Order: structure tokens, then sequence, then C-alpha cells
């Protein structure tokens, strides 16, 4: 006999986050996995990814040039953070 | 006897967020998973993907320029943050 | 036997995200799997995926350029932050 | 037996959004999958996607670029989240 | 015997998003699957998608040019948030 409980019995307002999980039992494989239950991603970049079964195979010139250069900003308040009677402010 | 309980008595008004998975039993290949249940994608760049089987096989002349550059904000107050009895604000 | 409960009994108002899932049992080939149940896309580029067979196969001249600079500005609060009792407010 | 309650018994106007899932049992092929339940995509590119079998396959000139640069401005408020007795405004 | 109970009992002016699922048992090919239950799109560009079988074969030229930039204002209040006993306004 299998038994889980998470939060029985709750009272009074709380702010929360819940992932409860229970289990009972080419270039790229992958195989009944979980991926990216709670995942925040900013700003990500990815330039040359899994290009093919023998690319460039003969006599190839290429110049590769990346220039990531610009004015960005990013402001954030409470990321992934939940909160109860308190404040949150962002002031510019 | 499998017996999950998530949550069972809940009073008090919270604010709450919930995942609850309960289970019994070529470039790319993927089998039978779970992928982003909750996933925030901010300024996400691909350029180049699974291009194909054998590209540029013979005499292939490329030339790649990125230029990512450029006057770009992001304001943001609780990402995936759940509040309760709680005060936000975004002033500019 | 396979028994789940999740919020059984619920009173005074809550605010509330729930995702319940029970299970029991070429370039790109997928198989019976579950993606994006709360998912949240901002500003996403993709520039080349999946060509084809053979592309570019012979002789192939290619300039690539990718220019993304411009002024673009991205206002959220409360972003899959559920809330309660509380005040949310954006001023510009 | 296979029995699942979600919410069984509420009072009191609470503000939720509710996925449930019960199960039992060329380029691109995919099967028997669930995608999407709860998604948003704002300002979303993309450019080349799944050209075809063999192209540009001899003597191919290319010249590709994109230019994504203009005043856009996005605001929003209480993006997937749900709110009760709360208070949400947008000022400009 | 498979029984799924979803909101038994409700009273009191709640504001719900259901969606429930239950199940028992070239170049893009798909076969029974479910999608975009909930999705919203807001300024999606795609430009090039599924050319054809052999486009551009033999000695081509292309010249390909994407501008995307123009004042484009986006204002949106309770996106997939359900709300209640609250105020939501939008000024300008």
């Amino acid at each position: 006999p299998l038994m889980v409980k998470v939060l029985d019995a709750v009272r009074g307002s709380p702010a929360i986050n819940v992932a409860v999980h229970v289990f009972r039992k080419g270039l790229t494989a992958e195989e009944e996995f979980v991926e990216g239950i709670y995942k925040v991603e900013i700003d990500t970049k990815s330039y040359w990814k899994a290009l093919g079964i023998s690319p460039f195979h003969e006599h190839a010139e290429v110049v590769f040039t990346a220039n990531d250069s610009g004015p960005r900003r990013y402001t954030i308040a409470a990321l992934l953070s939940p909160y109860s009677y308190s404040t949150t402010a962002v002031v510019t």
C-alpha cells in the first residue's frame, strides 16, 4: 500500500507552489522523463544545434560571427517567490 | 492500493499553484515524456536547428552573421509567484 | 485500486491553478507525450528549422544576416501568479 | 477501479483554472499527444520551417536578411493569474 | 470501473475555467492528438512554411527581406484570468 498525503489540513490564507509526483513500475534519444516542471528562461540564446548527418562534408568554407551587443534592461520582482501579507513594488 | 491526497481540507482564501502527476505501469526521437508544465520563456532566440540530412554537402560557402543589438526593456512583477493579502505595483 | 483526491473540501474564496494528470498502462519523431500545459512564450524567435532532406547540396552560396534591433517594451504584472484580497496596478 | 475526485465540495466564490486529464491503455511525425492546454504566445516569429525535400539542390544563391526593429509596446495585467476580492488597473 | 468527479457540489458564485479529458483504449503527419484547448496567439508571424517537394531545385536566385518595424500597441487586462468580486479597469 502506497499512500501519500501533502497539505492535509490548511487554514489561514497561505501562498503555495505545489508539485507532487508519484511513480510505480540518430543524434538524440530520450525516454520516459519529466522535464521543466517550474522553469524560467530569460535571454536564452542558441546558435547551431543538431545541423544534421554529414553537413559541410567536403571543401566547406564557413565564416561564423556572433555579435550580442545591445542596450537591454530586465527588471523583475518576486521571481518564483510566493509572498503573503507583504508589499512588492518596482519604481523607475 | 495507491492512494494520493493533496489539499484535503482548505479554508481561508489561499492562493495556490498545484501540479499533481500520478503514474503506474533520424535526428531526434522522444518517448512518453511530460514537458513544460509551468514554463515561462522570455526573449528566447534560436537560429539554426535540425537543418536536415546532408546539408551543404559539397563546395558550400556560408557567411553567418548574428546581430542582436537593440533597445529593449522588460518589466515584470510577480512572475510565477502567487500572493495573498499583499500589494503589487509597477510605476514608471 | 487507484484513488486520487485533490482539493476535497474548499471554503472561503481561494484563487487556484490546478493541473491533475493520472496515467495507467525522418528528422523528428515523438510519441504519446504531454507538452505545454501552462506555457507562456514572449518574444520567441526561430529562424531556420528543419529545412529538409539534402538542402544546399552542391555549390551553394548563402549569406545569412539576422538583425534584431528595435525599441520594444514589455510590461506585465502578475504573470502566472494568482492573487487574492490584494491590489495590482501598472502605472505609466 | 480508477477513481478521481477534484474539487469535491466548493463554497464561497473562488476563482479557479482547472485542467484534469485521465488516461488508461518524411520530416516530422507525431503520435497521440496532448499539446498547449493553456498556452499564451506573444510576439512569436518563425521565418523558415520545413521548406521541403531537396530545396536549393544545385547552384543556389540566397541572400537572407531579417530585420525586426520597430516601436512596439505590450502592456498586460493578470496574465494567466485568476484573482478574487482584489483590484486590477492599467493606467497610462 | 473508471469514475471521474469534478466540481461535485458548488455554491456561492465562483468564476471557473474547466477542461476535463478522459481517454480509454510526405512532410508532416499527425495522429489522434488534442491541441490548443485554451490557446491565445497575439502578433504571431510565419513567413515560409512547407513550400513543397523540390522547390528552387536548380539555378535559383532568391533575395529574402523581412521588415517588421511599425508603431503597434497592445493593451490587455485579465488575459485567461477569471475574477470574482473584483474590479478591472483600463484607462488611457
